[PDB]
Formats: structure tokens, C-alpha cells, sequence
């Protein structure tokens, strides 16, 4: 069967897809490494979730990876759930500025913050939090989520 | 029941166990971050495998993590298979000197073939540096 | 008497004072580390000058320092003149928003010509990113 | 006159030259970034001085510079005097493995540790320490030493 593709993992990917869309819709998604870093540096207290996205090429972009080292360390230090994802383009397609793209749709970092408008408390958030708990409990500290696709 | 516990994952764990043991029954096996980094800087054309190992304790060790980052970026650049292990003590049960990084250098070995396939299968689903659960 | 207090250094300080003032009497002048880093990532063909500023307080700010490192390496790669200033408050007396990095973008200006010569003269003696002492 | 070339600076460069030679001779010089890092990580308590050396090319070697960020931060945090120097080859020529070089003589980091054999207390060390004090007092935190040459 497909590598890494369990029900747990299938569910995590679907939840993330949903969370990215609802977060975007509710205006509580931050897109971009520098935009994300600035929020984490200024006021991190409302970020519920972080996604780091790097393609195979991005693995040898030392600057990008060093930024990842910093964001990830910060997230761990501040108990913010964080997953890695290996398809940058798909991430961009799901969020704002996808579907075609003059100058590549390439976001390497997303923060999802709490909307509290009296808003929707997406259960997708909860499932993903559980997923990351499930990873820690098996000593996978930097968990990845695969395309259910 | 039990996150990440696949047949594939299990065969991966055993294979890394075997591989680690094959080295240590030979020179190989450069141990530690600073040791390994020079090896990569000096002679990376001969290195076949890398294992980064860290516990939850080490997530706020920015020095160690920056090095994990530089090691990982290099291996990926230079097509060395590389893997994360999360249980530093269980790794220590297989080998001494503690031990956050292991290089395997100048191979057929069912274990090495198998792990090599494991890593390509991870790449298939965009997991460029996958985690391995050691057995016991 | 007074370390680093050369005629050349003095003319450098005044020229940076003037340059900073010329911008702020214009768009230019991207302020701050995260701001500047995107600018460099996005459109570095238009950036003419960088100033990293930090105090003794900031030497153990590894986040800030890693960014100083990435900014500096980029500028050198891409031939943007870049300079270190050691008095963050005295820098603040010239410009608001506090402020560890300043980009100047899309120039003749005696100050900019002069600083451009200053930086080449630093390179002459292998000082790739020199310090400037602001006057007052 | 030559940029940066004051008596203070002329003296600093000569002192450093001397310190590199005496340290080498007394077997209390550590050569290399990884060798240096390991000493600083294991037991830093006997290192008196650090030299970081990078040529113009080295300025765009992100890995090297990140190592520099770490060594330098550590040195500042632990009050070890540290200077930067911009001629790697000359540094190598002065220390071991210079004068010709099969596979370039390229050391990017030197630590000088206390010899105490009942040994020579090089005054060059003292002058350089003073030099670095003189730099701090003028808000030049990462001081450089130029070739008197």
C-alpha cells in the first residue's frame, strides 16, 4: 500500500485541508515565512497551529531551512503544534493565491490562529492537535502529514 | 492502535538495527555531530547513510538543531539517505559513545538495500527525511 | 586616544547620517529584520545599501544573530554594501520605529558615493563588512 | 593612508601573528571550525582567544557563516575575546600546514588556550585582550584585525 498511508494519516491530511480553508475564510491564517516569523516574534499567544512546507529542492535551501529551524524550535518551546508537509504548490493551491500563479505559488509557512469571533471552533484543529500528540507519544517530534491524494 | 506502527515501519526498524550492527563490525559509523560534519565537508562521496537522533529534551537546543539542519540539508543536496530517530537511549542500547548523528561510509546488505528502498518510498509521498521507530 | 577615530571613519559617520536622512525624505529605508529579509528575497536588484545595528545586549540573541548572518551573507553574495553600527539608540536618534536592520533601495548623493568608496576601501584590507561610528 | 591602519591596529596584527606562533609552538592552539566547536562545546574553560577567518568568497558560504554565528555568540556569552580576520591563506601560512598546500591551506577558526606549563605568559595575549576592550568601548562588538602587511 501507499507509504505512510494509514487512516490516522488520511484523516490528518483531510483535517488540515479543511483547517487551511476555514482559517483562510475566517481571516485567521498567516501566510509566509517572514510574515509568520513576525507574528511569532511579536505576539505568538494566539497561534494554534503551524505548517512548514518544503519541496525536495527546498531541502537544500539553507536559508529556508535555518528559518525552519527557528520557527520550529519556537513552536516546540511554546507548545504550538507544528507539522511538516512536502508539497508547497498544493498548499498554495488550497490557501489564497493558488490556481495558476504568475511568479510561483510558494508558501513555506502557515500559521493558524484562533478566530474567536464567537466563531467556529473547527474540530479539524482538535484532530490535528491529537495527531501531533499521537506523534510525540511515538517519539516522532517533527511530524509530517502526507497528501491523502 | 499505536501511531505509525506499519509493517513497512517495522521492517525499517529492524533493518536499521541490522545496518548499525554491520558497521561497528567495521570502521564506518562516524559518531556525533561535529565528527560527522567534517566527514561531510571533507569526503562526502563515500558516505552512504545518516541517522539523526534526538529526544524531546533537544528541541530547544538551537546549536544542536542548527547542526541537524546543516547536516540534513547537505545529505539531501548530496543524495545521502537520512533518517530521524526519536529514542536516543534505545539507539544507545545498539551502540556506545553516550550521540545525535551517525554517518555510514565506505555495500549490498539486505538491511542497507531495504533502508534505501524505505527512503525512496518516503520520498514517493514527499517525506524527504522520514522517522524510523527502532524495535528493541 | 579614542579607538577607531580616523578622519576616514568620521567622514563615514557623517555620510551615513546624511544618507539615512536622504531616505525618510523618500520611500526607501525598509526598517527591521523580517521586513528587509523579504525585500532581499523578493526584489534585491533594487537595493543599494544595508545597515545592521546591534548593541552588546543582542550578542546572545541567536535568532537576531542568525538573521544578521543570513542578511550579511546575502548582501555580500549580491554586492550590496553593508555596514555594522554599534549604538542602536544613537541610530534611533536619526530615525524612528524603536530597528536592527535598514535597507536602502531604488542615486548619486555625495553621502552614498562616499559610503560606497568607504566600503570598497574596507574591502581593500579584507574588512568585508566594516563598522561605522555614528557622530551625534 | 591605508584604510584602518593605525598604530593600535598595526600592533594588534603583529601581536596576533606572534600569538599564533607561540600558541602553536606551546601546543595550545586548536585549528579548524569543527575542532574549535568541539572544544568550546566540551570544555571551553581554558580558551583565551578565538580567531574567525573568512575570505571574500567565504562571506557567501551560509553554512560557514552560521558556524561563525554560533562560535561568536558562544565566545561573547562566555567572555572569550574573539576577532575576525579576512585573509584565510595568510592565517594558514602562519600556523601549521602552510607554505605550499596540497588541498588549500584553509582554516576558518583558531582557538588559543592557556598553556600553563609554568609556561610563557605571552604579552601578545594581553595586548589583544586590550585591543578587544578598546573595540567594545567604541561599540565595535565584532572587531577585526587587518594585515599590518
Amino acid at each position: 500500500t501507499v507509504p505512510e498511508s494509514t487512516a490516522r494519516m488520511q484523516g490528518a491530511g483531510k483535517a488540515l485541508h479543511e483547517l487551511l480553508l476555514s482559517a483562510q475564510r475566517q481571516g485567521c491564517l498567516t501566510a509566509g515565512v517572514y510574515e509568520s516569523a513576525k507574528v511569532l516574534n511579536v505576539d505568538p499567544d494566539n497561534v494554534a497551529f503551524c505548517v512548514l512546507a518544503a519541496g525536495e529542492e527546498d531541502e537544500g535551501d539553507i536559508a529556508l531551512q535555518i528559518h525552519f529551524t527557528l520557527i520550529q524550535a519556537f513552536c516546540c518551546e511554546n507548545d504550538i503544534d507544528i507539522v511538516r508537509v512536502g508539497d508547497v504548490q498544493r498548499l498554495a493551491a488550497i490557501v489564497g493565491a493558488g490556481e495558476e500563479a504568475g511568479a510561483p505559488g510558494d508558501l513555506h509557512c502557515i500559521l493558524i490562529s484562533n478566530p474567536n469571533e464567537d466563531a467556529w471552533k473547527d474540530p479539524a484543529l482538535e484532530k490535528l492537535s491529537l495527531f501531533c500528540e499521537e506523534s510525540r507519544s511515538v517519539n516522532d517530534w517533527v511530524p509530517s502529514i502526507t497528501l491523502p491524494e
